[PDB]
Formats: C-alpha cells, sequence, structure tokens
C-alpha cells in the first residue's frame, strides 16, 4: 500500500524530509532500514518515537525543528541495530545521554554542545566517525569547549574525529591510535607539541587550518594569534605520522615552513597552504625537496598586501615536485608572466593543472605553455589580460570552492585554456599564437565586442567546445567561427548587447558551415531580429537552446519572415523555447519545427492555448514541457495525436478539469506532471479505460482538491494502482471543505 | 457613495479600464463626463449601452474584447455632447454608421477597415482629428485601402488626419485646407505629384516616411520600391506649404535632396531624414543652405553598407544651420572623429545636442568639443571607444523619443555620455581638454579599475556620475574623492569583484563628500567589506542597497556589520529590498538612522517583524514591507509610532487584522493590505485613513462580512481601490464576485 507520510523504496529507505511533520510518524513501514526526517518540525524525541522501527540502521534528524530538539535520556537505546545517527542543526545543549552502543557514525554538527564527556561518548566503543564541528565559533554566544580527559581513548575503533570551529585551545590528549582523519580547523590552537600526535601512526589526514589565521579581508569574524604570529609547530610534531596523505595548514599565518616536518612523511599527496604569508618560501622553498610524491599543492592567497611585483618568483626547487599534477597559485598577485618565471615547472612529468586565477595579471607570454610536458588545464580566469540558515557549509572546504576549474563537458575534449573574466575586448590577428592544440577554450565575460570573421581562431583551429558567453559580440559577418571545422559545442549565451538593437546587423548564417556541431546555446540574447537570412540551418545540430529570446516578436501575426526559423535544423532532437514571452504560437510556425525532435520545451512562457492536434507531425517526440504557462484545456483525444510521448510536464498551469480517458489515453506516457494546477477533483470519467496504463509517475501536489466522498473514486483508483508513483502526498492537499482544509487527500475517511 | 464597477472623480472621470467587464455597465454615475472602458471584455455595443449618460464627452473603448467588437448603427448617436471617441484595436471591419455630428476626435487606429466612405465619414463635419492608421500593414491579411473620392472635403474643420500603415498608393485628392498635420507614413505612395498638396496652405506637419523604404536590416517585413528606388518627389510638390514646421522623409530611400524643395518653407523646425542613402548628400548638400530656422535635424542611419570610412564628411554648408539646436547623426558609421571633421558645426550658436550613437567610432579627439559655442549634451553611447502588436501606434517608428541623458543628470550642467563603449580603464589623460562636464555617464564599459582619487582630475566639477554596469575594483579608499562637488553616484551592477570573498572591497571614500546626496549600490551582491565595515556620510540623503546580501552581512554569528548604516547621519531614504532577509537582528534594526522618513524592506523573505522597534524612528512616514512572508500583525501599532502615514503590506501571509487597527491608527493615511490571506475583517478591527487596499484577499462572502460591508458604506472618505478585484473566495455561489455585490 501507498506509504505515508514518507516516500519509501528499496535500495529499504524512507524519505520523510522537509515535510512539515511535527512528531515522528508512527505510520512508517516496519521493514525500513534508513529514515530521513531532516528539515521537519519535530520537537521531542522519546523512547516511544521509534517504537516499531527496530529494523532501523540509519536515522537523520538534522534541522529539527525547521524555524530546539528536546531528546530524552535513552530515547534511542532500544534501537539495537542503529549505526548512523545524524543530529545536525538541532540546538542540542549536550550530547544526548544514553546513546546506543551499536553506533558507528554520529554527527552533532552545528549545535550548542560545549561539553564533551565520558557519560555521553565513552561507552560508544564502536564509533568509526564522530563529528562535533561548528558548535562554538565566530561571534556566536557560546563557551570554550571542555573536553573531559580521556573521553576519546575508549574509542579504539575511531577512524574520524572532527572538532573544527570550536574553541579548543589545545589538541586534546589521549586520542586513540586508530585515527585516520583528524580535523581541528579553527579551534584556536596556537601551539602543537611533540605529544599531540605521537601515536597516530595510521593518520592519513590532518587539518590544522585556521589556527593563528591570516585575518586581512576576512569573510568572517577573525581573531589572530597575538601580533598576527604564526601557528607554532614543534620540530617533532609529525614524527610518527608516516601515513599522512593530506595536510591542511591554510590560514595559520606561516612565513616559514620547516622542511623537517616532512622528514618521515613519504606518502604526502595534498598539501594545503592557502592564506598564509609564504611569498618568501615560494622563492626559496627548502621544504619542496621533501615532497616528491606530492600531487596537489595549493599556495593560493598568500599575496603581500599592497604589493604588485612585476613577476612571480618561483624557486628552482619546484623542479623536485616530481609527482605534482596540480599547482594552485591564486592570489599571489603580479603583473607579468614570463617564460623564464616558470622554468622550474617545465619538466614535471605529470603536472596537468596550473591555476593562476585572481592574480591581477596584465600580460602573459603564452608560448611558455608549449614548453611544458603536458598541461591539460590552463586556468587564467579572473585576471587583467587585455588584447595582445548559516553562511558556510559545514560539509565543504572553507577556504576554497571544490567544483572543477573547467566544466568537464569542455575538458573531456582535450587541452583547455580558460581566460574568462579578463578584459580581452577584442581578438587581434596574433592573440592565440604559439598556444598548444587547444580543444577547450573559455572566453566568457571578456566584454568582447568584435566581428568574428573566420580568422580569429586560426592559430588554434581544433577547438571542439567554445565558450563565448557573457560577451557583447557583433554578429556582422557570415564566416564567423568557420575556421573551427571540428567545433562540436558552442555557447553564445548572454550576448544580447547588439542583439537588442534593431538597427545593427545580426548574421547567424555561419551555423550552417559546421559538419560536427552538436550543441548550440543562444539563450538570453534577446533575439528578435536577424539580417538577410531569417533561418537557422544545420545538418549536424542535435540541440538548440533558445530560451530568453523574443520568439513573441519573431512569430508575431503580421510577420511571416521567421515562420520556418528552426526547420532547417534537420538533425534536431532537443529544443528549448522557454522564456520567449510566448502568448500564442502560430500553427504554421509550430508545424515548421523539426520533425526529428524528441524533446521540446516551451515552459515559462505565457501560453493560453496549445494546439494538441499538431503533434501528429512529431512521430519521435518523447518529452514535452509546457510548465509555467496559462493553459486552460486538455484535448480529450490525445492518443489520436501522438504515440511516442513518454513525458508530459504541465505544472503551473490553469487546468481545472481532465477529459475522460486522459490517464489511459497514454500510451507511452510514463511521467505526467499535473502539479500546481486548478484541479478540484478527478472524475471516474478520466479513470475509465479498456487498456493497461503504463504510467509510472503522476504528479498532483499543488491542486486545490475537493475533499468529499466526491473524490473517493480517484482514491480507490490510487489503491488499485500502486505501480503508479505519486510524490509528496503530504502536499497533495484539500483546499476544502473546512474540516479537511490542509490535510492530505489520502487521509480522509 | 461607492461607484461600481468604475472609479469616479472630478480630478468628472469614470475610470473603468481593465476590469474584465462583459458589457457596458448600467451602474455608472450619471454626471460622468469621460468614461474609460478600455481593456474590458465587451463584445457588443448598441443604442442602449449608454442610455442614461447623456452628459458624456469622451468614450474610450480601445482594445475590446480584450484577448470582434460588434457596434450597431447609431449605437452612439444619442450622445449629444460626445466629442472624443477612441475605438482602437477592436477588429472593426468597417467604420461604424450613425456616429454623432458632435464628434471632434475619432481614433480607429488598428482595426480591419479598408473602405473609407462618405457614409461613415462625411456627416462628421466637426471632426478636428481623425486617426485611421495601422489598419493594413506588413504581412497582415488585409486589402488595399479604398478611399472614396472627396470623402474628406466635407470635413472643413479637420486639423489632423492620419493614414499611416495602410496601403494607399496615392495621396488622397480633395483634402480640407483646414489641415495642419497629415501623416502618410508607410502608405506605399511611391510618387508625390505637384497637385497632391497644392490646396493645403495651412500645413505645419507632413509625414511621408517609409514610402520607398530602405529595407536592409529591416525590423519588419519591408517591400522596397522597384530596384530599391527612391520616392519620387516633384519639383513643386511643396510650393504652397509655407507654414511647414515638421517634415518626415525618413526611409524614403533618398540619394539626392532638391534644395528648392525648401525654398518656400523658411519656418521648417524639424526635419527627419533617417534611413536614407544620404552620405553623399551629407558631404555636399545644397539643401543645407535652405534651412535657416531649422532646430532639429535627424540624419541617422544613412550608413553605406559595408562601408567603414576613416572620417565623417560634413559639408561646410552646415554652417548655414544657424538655428540648429540638435543634430542627430547615429549610424553613419566611421572609424575616427577629428577636430577638423566638425569645423562647420563649431560656429552654430544654439547647437546644444550632438548625437553620435551607434557609429562604431574607435577614436575621438575630445579637444574638439571645447571649440563649440555651447554644447550641453555630448552623446557618444554605443561606440567602440577604448582607452497584440510589436510597434506602438502612438510612438515615432524610426527612433526612440526618450531623452538622451536622464534629465536628473542633464540638469546639473554640460553632460557627456560615453556609455556602452570599451573604456575598460581610465588612464591619466582620458579626460584632458574637456568642457567642464557636470554630468558623466560611463555605464557599461566593463571598467575594471581601482579608482584612486586622480582619474577625474581633469573634469573635477562632475555632480552626477553614472558608473553602473561595470566591474569596478574597489581597492582604494581615496576613490572618487577628487569630485568634491559630487551629488549623485550610481554604482549599481558592479558585482564582478564584490562577489569574490578573497578580493578587497573598500567603501570608505563615501564619507569624504560634503554634498553627496544620492548613492546607489544596488545589485552589487555586496556581502563582505575590508577593514571598515560601516558606511558613513554627514550629507547622504538617500541610499539604495537593493540586490545585496544583508542576509549574510547581518547573520547571527557575525557582529561586524551591526551598525552598517548608522553613520549615515542625514539619511531619510533607505532601500533594502532584495537582500534575501529571512530575519533582521534587533540590534541591527535599531542601528538604522533615526533621521529616516522612508524605509523599504520589500521583496525579501521576512517571516516576522519587531514592530516595537518603530518607537526609535520618530520621523518615519513610509514603511514598505511588500513581498515578504509575514504571518501576523501587531495589535499594538499606535504605541510604537505616531509618524507613519503609509504602510505597504501586499503579498504577505497575514490572515487576521487586529482589533483596534482601523479605529486607532493615528497618523496612518494609506494601508496596502492587498494580496494577503484575509478571509474576513472583524468589527473589532473597525481614522486619518483615506486609502485602504484589499484586492486579492480570499474573503468568505457570508454574512458578517456584513459588518465590514456596513463599515465601507459608512466611511466613503476611505477610498478602496479596485472594488472589482476585492473578490470572494467562498462560498461556491460567490466565487467570482466582488464582495460589494451582495
Ligand atoms: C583542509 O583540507 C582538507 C584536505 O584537503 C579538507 O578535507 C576535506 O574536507 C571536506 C569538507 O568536509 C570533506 O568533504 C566531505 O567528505 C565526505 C566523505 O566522502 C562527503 O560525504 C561530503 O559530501 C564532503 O565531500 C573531504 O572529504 C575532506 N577531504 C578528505 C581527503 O578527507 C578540509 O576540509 C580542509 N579544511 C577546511 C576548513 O577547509
Ligand atoms: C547552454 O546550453 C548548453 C546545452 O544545454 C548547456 O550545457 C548543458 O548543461 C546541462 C545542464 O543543464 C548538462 O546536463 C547535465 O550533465 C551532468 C553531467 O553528467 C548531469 O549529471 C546532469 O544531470 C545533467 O544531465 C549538459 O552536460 C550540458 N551540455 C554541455 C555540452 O555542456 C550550458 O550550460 C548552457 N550555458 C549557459 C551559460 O547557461
Ligand atoms: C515622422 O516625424 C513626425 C514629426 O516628428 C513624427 O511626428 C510625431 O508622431 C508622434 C507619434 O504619433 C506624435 O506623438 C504623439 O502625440 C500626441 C499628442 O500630444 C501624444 O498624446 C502621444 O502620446 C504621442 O506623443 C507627435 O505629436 C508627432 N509630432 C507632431 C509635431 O505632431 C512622426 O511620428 C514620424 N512618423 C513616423 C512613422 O515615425
Ligand atoms: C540608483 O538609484 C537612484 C536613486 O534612487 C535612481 O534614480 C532615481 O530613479 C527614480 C525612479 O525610480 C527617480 O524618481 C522618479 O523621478 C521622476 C522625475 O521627476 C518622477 O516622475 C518619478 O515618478 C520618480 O519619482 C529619481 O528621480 C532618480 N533619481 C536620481 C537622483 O536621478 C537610479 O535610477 C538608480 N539606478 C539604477 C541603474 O537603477
Ligand atoms: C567559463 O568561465 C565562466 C566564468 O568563470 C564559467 O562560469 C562559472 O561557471 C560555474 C559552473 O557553471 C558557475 O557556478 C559560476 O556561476 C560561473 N561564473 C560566472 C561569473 O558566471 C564557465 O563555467 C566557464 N566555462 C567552462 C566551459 O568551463
Ligand atoms: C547611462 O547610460 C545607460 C546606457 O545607455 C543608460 O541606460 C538606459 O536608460 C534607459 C532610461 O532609464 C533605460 O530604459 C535603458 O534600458 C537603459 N539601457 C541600459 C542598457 O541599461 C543610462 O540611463 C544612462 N545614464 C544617465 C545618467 O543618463
Ligand atoms: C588577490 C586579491 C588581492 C586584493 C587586493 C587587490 C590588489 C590589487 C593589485 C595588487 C596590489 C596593488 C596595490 N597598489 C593590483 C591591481 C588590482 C588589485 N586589486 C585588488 N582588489
Ligand atoms: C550602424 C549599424 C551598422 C551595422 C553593421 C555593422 C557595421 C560595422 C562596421 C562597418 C562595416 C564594415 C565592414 N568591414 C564596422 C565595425 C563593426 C560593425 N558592426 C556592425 N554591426
Ligand atoms: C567576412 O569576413 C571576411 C574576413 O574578413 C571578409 O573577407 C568578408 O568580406 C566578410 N564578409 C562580408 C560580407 O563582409
Ligand atoms: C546527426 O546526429 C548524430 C548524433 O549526434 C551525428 O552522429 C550525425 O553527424 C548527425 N547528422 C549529420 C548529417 O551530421
Ligand atoms: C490547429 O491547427 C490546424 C492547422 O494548422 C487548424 O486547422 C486547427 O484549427 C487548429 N486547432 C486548434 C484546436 O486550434
Ligand atoms: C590610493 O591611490 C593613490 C593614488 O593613486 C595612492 O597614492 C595611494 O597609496 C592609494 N592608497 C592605497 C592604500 O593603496
Ligand atoms: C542633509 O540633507 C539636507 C537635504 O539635502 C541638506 O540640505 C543638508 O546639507 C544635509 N546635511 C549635511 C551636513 O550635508
Amino acid at each position: 500500500s501507498r506509504s505515508y507520510p514518507c516516500d519509501e523504496k528499496k535500495q529499504v529507505i524512507a524519505e520523510c524530509s522537509n515535510r512539515r511533520l511535527q512528531e515522528v510518524p508512527q505510520t512508517v513501514g516496519k521493514y525500513v532500514t534508513e529514515l530521513d526526517l531532516s528539515d521537519n518540525f519535530i520537537t521531542h524525541i522519546t523512547n516511544e518515537s521509534f517504537q516499531g522501527l527496530q529494523n532501523l540502521t540509519k536515522i537523520n534528524l538534522n534541522h529539527n525543528p525547521n524555524v530546539g530538539l528536546n531528546i530524552t535520556d535513552g530515547a534511542f537505546l532500544n534501537l539495537k541495530n542503529l549505526r548512523e545517527l545524524l543530529l545536525e542543526d538541532n540546538q542540542l545543549p549536550q550530547i544526548p545521554s544514553g546513546l546506543p552502543e551499536s553506533l558507528t557514525e554520529l554527527s552533532l554538527i552545528q549545535n550548542n554542545i560545549y561539553n564533551i564527556t565520558k557519560e555521553g561518548i565513552s561507552r560508544l566503543i564502536n564509533l568509526k566517525n564522530l563529528y562535533l564541528a561548528w558548535n562554538c565559533y565566530f561571534n556566536k554566544v557560546c563557551e570554550k569547549t571542555n573536553i573531559e580527559d580521556g573521553v576519546f581513548e575508549t574509542l579504539t575503533n575511531l577512524e574520524l574525529l572532527s572538532l573544527s570551529f570550536n574553541s579548543l585551545s589545545h589538541v586534546p590528549p589521549k586520542l586513540p591510535s586508530s585515527l585516520r582523519k583528524l580535523f581541528l580547523s579553527n579551534t584556536q590552537i596556537k601551539y602543537i607539541s611533540e605529544e599531540d600526535f605521537k601515536g597516530l601512526i595510521n593518520l592519513t589526514l590532518l587539518d590544522l587550518s585556521g589556527n593563528c589565521p591570516r585575518c586581512f579581508n576576512a569573510p568572517f569574524p577573525c581573531v589572530p594569534c597575538d601580533g598576527g604570529a604564526s601557528i607554532n609547530i614543534d620540530r617533532f610534531a609529525f614524527q610518527n605520522l608516516t601515513q599522512l596523505r593530506y595536510l591542511n595548514l591554510s590560514s595559520t599565518s606561516l612565513r616559514k615552513i620547516n622542511a623537517a616536518w616532512f622528514k618521515n612523511m613519504p606518502h604526502l599527496k595534498v598539501l594545503d597552504l592557502e592564506f598564509n604569508y609564504l611569498v618568501g618560501e615560494i622563492a626559496s622553498g627548502a621544504f619542496l625537496t621533501m615532497l616528491p610524491r606530492l600531487e596537489i599543492l595549493d599556495l593560493s592567497f598568500n599575496y603581500i598586501k599592497g604589493s604588485y611585483p612585476q613577476h612571480i618568483n618561483i624557486s628552482r626547487n619546484f623542479s623536485k615536485l616530481l609527482s605534482l599534477r596540480a599547482l594552485h597559485l591564486r592570489g599571489y598577485v603580479f603583473q607579468e608572466l614570463r617564460e623564464d618565471d616558470f622554468q622550474p615547472l617545465m619538466q614535471l612529468p605529470n603536472l596537468s593543472t596550473i591555476n593562476l586565477g585572481i592574480n591581477f595579471i596584465k600580460q602573459i607570454d603564452f608560448k611558455l605553455f608549449q614548453n611544458f610536458s603536458n598541461l591539460e588545464i590552463i586556468y587564467l580566469s579572473e585576471n587583467r589580460i587585455s588584447p595582445l540558515d548559516f553562511e558556510f557549509d559545514p560539509h565543504s572546504n572553507f577556504y576554497h570552492f571544490t567544483r572543477p576549474l573547467i566544466k568537464p563537458q569542455c575538458a573531456a575534449y582535450g587541452k583547455a585554456l580558460d581566460l574568462s573574466l579578463n578584459s580581452i575586448f577584442f581578438i587581434g590577428p596574433n592573440q592565440f599564437e604559439n598556444l598548444p592544440d587547444i580543444a577547450c577554450l573559455n572566453l566568457s565575460a571578456n566584454s568582447n565586442a568584435q566581428v568574428l570573421s573566420g580568422t580569429e581562431f586560426s592559430a588554434i583551429p581544433h577547438v571542439k567546445y567554445l565558450d563565448l558567453t557573457n560577451n557583447r559580440l557583433d554578429f556582422d559577418n557570415a564566416s564567423a567561427l568557420t575556421e573551427l571545422s571540428d567545433l562540436e559545442v558552442l555557447d553564445l549565451s548572454y550576448n544580447s548587447h547588439y542583439f537588442r538593437i534593431a538597427g545593427v546587423t545580426h548574421h547567424l548564417e555561419f551555423i550552417q558551415n559546421f559538419t560536427n556541431l552538436k550543441v548550440l546555446n543562444l539563450s538570453h540574447n534577446n533575439i528578435y531580429t536577424l539580417t538577410d537570412k531569417y533561418n537557422l540551418e544545420s545538418k549536424s545540430l542535435v540541440e538548440l537552446v533558445f530560451s530568453g529570446n523574443r520568439l513573441d516578436i519573431l512569430w508575431n501575426d503580421d510577420d511571416n519572415r521567421y515562420i520556418s526559423i528552426f526547420k532547417g535544423l534537420k538533425n534536431l532532437t532537443r529544443l528549448d523555447l522557454s522564456l520567449n514571452r510566448l502568448k500564442h504560437i502560430p500553427n504554421e510556425a509550430f508545424l515548421n519545427l523539426p520533425a526529428s525532435l524528441t524533446e521540446l520545451h516551451i515552459n515559462d512562457n505565457m501560453l493560453k492555448f496549445f494546439n494538441w492536434t499538431l503533434l501528429q507531425q512529431f512521430p519521435r517526440l518523447e518529452l514535452l514541457d509546457l510548465r509555467g504557462n496559462k493553459l486552460l484545456f486538455l484535448t480529450d483525444s490525445l492518443s489520436d495525436f501522438t504515440s511516442s510521448l513518454r513525458t508530459l510536464l504541465l505544472s503551473h498551469n490553469r487546468i481545472s478539469h481532465l477529459p475522460s480517458g486522459f490517464l489511459s489515453e497514454v500510451s507511452s506516457l510514463k511521467h505526467l506532471d499535473l502539479s500546481s494546477n486548478l484541479l478540484k477533483t478527478i472524475n471516474k470519467s478520466a479513470l475509465e479505460t479498456k487498456t493497461t496504463t503504463k504510467l509510472s509517475m503522476l504528479e498532483l501536489h499543488g491542486n486545490p482538491f475537493e475533499c468529499t466522498c466526491d473524490i473517493g473514486d480517484f482514491r480507490r483508483w490510487m489503491d488499485e494502482h500502486l505501480n503508479v508513483k505519486i510524490p509528496r502526498l503530504v502536499d497533495v492537499i484539500c483546499a476544502s471543505p473546512g474540516d479537511q482544509r490542509g490535510k492530505s487527500i489520502v487521509s480522509l475517511e
């Protein structure tokens, strides 16, 4: 039977999140092994709350109540199989007493716990991972964290322990030697002694970041060690961490890096040294000799304040980082990159990524990149290159964003060069001389206003994916970009600047001159007028994104010119016409859409009416997205007009009535979205059929249902069609009558 | 009493526009002089739609039924004072028969009327103006316009006649010589004979634009005359048009201008010559010696296709344009503008606007603007300088009629607009040799620099500075301080660097201006600042801070911005819209300046509001909390303020109005409670009140509402806009109805 109020499934997982629930549901399936109740309004947990759910291994209770959680002594003690328990963001004032001995993972991130004690933790001898971070931090009103001596030593299976963003003052003593990962970032620990990590011969991660932070231009309330001194690490603090892979020392105000810290640290993979004062060490770097297995090195944001050196000064000793794959030098800040300045990097056999974002670089000697063994990612974004509930996510890196530097879709094609966010307002004849064979290029947001004529990319003719978004291109020549015969993806989003001017020219004819162009983005260009050729044409093109233009104007009733604007795109399967302010589509215009389409989006327009008949012309059409329009009526004979349609999206429309058979007219329909509409009911007329329906999803939330015996039939139909998934029954709600107002439609008797 | 469904006044005008009306309503005030039914769903009009309203001078039925309008003969012919009748955009297939003799103003703009007959027109002998434009145009399905011979010679009081955007072929013969203004744009009239206008000796305006149009890059379906040829104007076509003030020959494919066309028209004020092929004529141009009283000349978009000349070629004969005030030369298209290129224009005494928009100029000798008599507006926007229906039938078709520079900037003095170029930084000499610019636009140049107190030294008297839509690097606390007279600064849309935590953002310079009055930091995405976390000014009167991240700046774990605005000691107007505020910390709200009269926190996400804090804002007059998620109102409003005249609360979630909220609301004139969740209004809640807005609420229309219905009827001094939209949610029988209809 239809579970409630949780969406249940096998993988047995109850998904009961974000549901305005005020108590723990007692109507949960008893085979459930994992239960997600995050983001609810639950305020009390007692021993009665999971009475029948003894089969539970995982409970999530983060963010309860959503806009503190009173949990009773021993409330979960009976859950003999409970292993993972998530209590984040719950204003707990202490570790709840009497937690079950069977727990392996516990997270108390983002509470008010300032006392960690034997009574709460020491019995939990099976803990693999303990998360206690972010309980006292910044200007939060909270106390220094008291850690009862030995609380952790009974935890002889503890693999992870995280205490970051608490005021600790010292590494706690008596840590179990089972530790693999220790996070102590922003714990206000000024000094590290030789005893602090003495027996942690299995550690692979240590995070001492944010202790003695560098506070200039801090995006948070930041207090430095006195005088802005550096963290102080004893020469022997890492003597026995021979398993260390990851070390984070970002924002510890280091001027000097002791080579001997790495003496017995032969597996170090990742060394994070952001937001220190290391410009000097970058020019000498004894320590670099100690790290020939290091793969990622991050020296970002060590700029000296107020200084703008002509050049970056990299020590010869970078040449010893022989396993280096990625070097991050954001925010060093310098004027000019010369070939000689990167000599020490040129022979590193596996250095694939070099990242120079946000250095305010004015000039680069591009030929230098050829001399490298094999750069795959040249990231120069954000420079000054001109022509030739709570703010921070406690589960993320705090000092840098973790997404890929270049979109993967682009980088897969080959070597990439990103010059986004510079002032390259114009591509000169030699701008791309001496580059490697670039497959992926990003020039987004250079305020580029030029006329691309067919020669500007000649020096790098094999670009397969080109990003020219957020420029101001002047499409005044029909040969534009044609020197890129291999081109497969082209993004021209956000170049409206000239497109919006009726009087200037707009030539899109070059689209035809490409044999392998598969994807094209013309979104948010405000396209309403083109010169000479009113048609887009390509034999290769599979996908055109045309959202945010003015098809309203292009297909107005007094203008025939653009009636076939898309017909010439013979191979097209995917078309996005969202955000074109369409009030009505002329039938000839619609019939002139490519018959090859499988996926058509006309969402978020203003359609009042949709000629359904016209689907006869679209035999391969699988998906149709009309969400967010003004639609009033559905055709009563839809199966007459398509037999390919698998997905139909109609949410946020003005449909108040279904025609008979609709749900069974189908017949390839598997997903039908009728949410946020005006349906007051579903009559048995719509439920009639002679055929087996194959519908697997039907979306109904957001409809103002009439909750009387007048709706029993649909309710019946729901019981007799468990196979049809219907999401968020708690949101499929009665508008009326009074007694029923607010309840799910599934819970009226 | 309360009019329904219209909104009546003597300021005697019944505003009945856009109220979803199915037919002309019987319930209009009998003393109404002007009635606006435009944008309703009316489909039929007859001899008894207006029966009681014999005192009506104006009717507006434009755009009905709003998504054809059947009008019977004589439907209107009882209305004996009826002077102005607007019937635009109604799908009328013929002029209606039986219109009153009394008519002076008739618009039938945008219908389906292709016969202009004596039957419809000739009896209307008092017509002053007749609009018939846009009935057959572009690829519309429509027929050539048949104009019955002499149809207009009955109309011997006719002042303006408009026939644009109709297929005419020839100027109609037999036109009343009462005409001052004749609009024949886009009427396919390829030939202008000596006879066509000979009679009309009182013409002040003639529009022959778009006949033999220049079709390259047309924003509409465009049919050139054959071989793209020029309109044919006969030597003596304008011989007797001695009163002409306005002449529009835009897009008539002229290559040559006959100087003697202007011989007998020495009072010509405004001459429009856009979208022609007049580059040759611009360089030589006899006709320029024949325009002694001309004020406005537009020669925009005469570019030669494919052409990119080094310099503009301006005939010496421009020096005869002695009364010239404005010269428009958009889209001529040339590379460089030199001093010697503009010598002919320099001695003109009243030339105050030069417009060089959209010319693709790469370089400019700025010193030349100085040697002019008195430029007030130097407009160079959009260049390449480095360091139902589409068109409105009531606007000009070839250009925009908005001012070039915002008048709030131009008022201060000589203005220079370099917007939408590529001046990505301001070098040390960018502004040498300029006039004393008072108003300066640099919007949208992708400017990435660190302004530092010296970049505007050469034009230190700027008072309104627009740097919107750049990417400024605010890394120096002396930024802009050279402009000590600055009164307006617009830094909207420079979020490029603000959005990056790791770069610095210095906003200290604000305090360093003694006369800064208005500052706009909107849509900068500001969530972090460097060293100085506070904005301060002793002068600043207004700060716009919408589109930033006060949700972050005032979040609970950070105290640093708790006083971000308090040092704006003089501030009366503050705008914190669009800052994603879920809540505002009490101390933060208390630290907003005490001198505030006007505060907007609209379009945020506020779930609650501490009304008690208003006790500390003794001058606050307007409080604007629209578009939030507020769930409740204080019952104790009179205790927290005695200043507030306007309170705006639409688009929230308030479901109960507190007792003593109307009966006590001591200073409060205007209360906008529309689009909330009110289901009824308790008699407990029932005043300096004059406006009260309630549309959009889901009212239960069952008895009591009645007490409130009473209330309305008893205080009519409380205006309640949009009675038609104050609509019942329940029960089923009332669903569509105004609460007032029960
Ligand atoms: C200092 O540097 C260390 C090592 O680079 C950073 O450690 C990484 O911290 C992140 C953020 O918590 C961890 O990400 C999370 O991992 C889990 C487990 O797979 C995943 O479920 C989450 O969605 C999230 O990705 C990351 O695993 C961890 N790295 C390793 C190797 O364990 C640390 O965050 C840095 N400290 C600060 C304050 O930035
Ligand atoms: C301009 O248009 C293109 C084409 O739509 C946009 O690129 C496409 O973006 C979609 C995301 O909407 C990508 O699909 C996603 O791929 C991931 C990766 O495996 C998958 O996990 C997601 O569920 C989703 O399917 C698609 O890969 C991507 N295509 C390409 C060629 O990059 C582009 O983002 C648009 N540009 C702008 C500026 O908005
Ligand atoms: C060709 O040039 C002529 C002369 O400049 C243009 O004349 C102007 O046309 C506009 C648009 O109809 C008139 O504006 C309207 O005037 C009324 C009256 O006050 C006002 O209520 C409207 O809202 C609108 O402003 C304007 O008065 C008229 N100029 C004169 C002196 O009568 C004409 O539009 C041009 N033709 C084309 C096709 O662009
Ligand atoms: C940045 O903020 C300033 C100040 O708010 C904005 O300029 C102001 O814009 C308003 C319109 O929102 C102007 O008010 C209008 O004035 C006219 C003219 O008398 C009146 O008819 C209108 O009803 C309204 O009151 C205001 O004068 C103008 N202020 C100044 C000093 O120019 C500005 O638009 C904002 N910038 C951007 C890019 O959004
Ligand atoms: C090209 O550069 C632009 C600017 O860096 C990239 O845009 C960013 O992309 C990520 C992922 O989509 C977004 O989260 C950021 O919002 C974008 N920044 C801006 C300013 O828009 C773009 O992704 C890069 N393109 C490729 C193909 O790698
Ligand atoms: C400075 O230049 C910009 C760009 O030309 C002007 O912005 C236009 O202003 C009008 C009237 O407010 C708007 O309707 C347009 O949409 C604006 N265009 C753009 C691209 O933003 C701006 O008004 C000019 N500033 C001054 C002070 O005159
Ligand atoms: C890496 C972040 C550096 C932020 C400070 C900062 C430094 C800048 C520099 C380097 C320091 C020069 C100071 N005169 C040059 C140009 C623009 C500069 N803009 C900035 N916002
Ligand atoms: C004023 C409208 C002119 C539109 C055509 C147009 C012409 C342009 C020119 C002049 C044409 C020269 C062709 N090499 C130069 C630079 C950019 C140009 N960009 C354009 N969009
Ligand atoms: C397009 O650009 C090429 C290269 O500049 C040029 O030779 C060709 O003339 C251009 N096309 C047009 C129509 O100007
Ligand atoms: C049609 O699309 C397929 C798949 O992308 C592609 O392989 C083929 O090149 C396309 N057809 C043409 C004529 O380019
Ligand atoms: C759909 O379009 C066809 C022809 O293009 C037309 O005959 C039919 O009337 C239209 N149907 C609807 C319901 O508008
Ligand atoms: C601001 O710029 C000025 C002049 O360009 C320079 O003298 C001054 O040092 C700058 N201030 C800072 C803190 O860099
Ligand atoms: C405060 O505002 C008023 C209005 O502009 C102004 O007259 C006064 O000078 C300002 N105060 C100061 C100290 O500038």
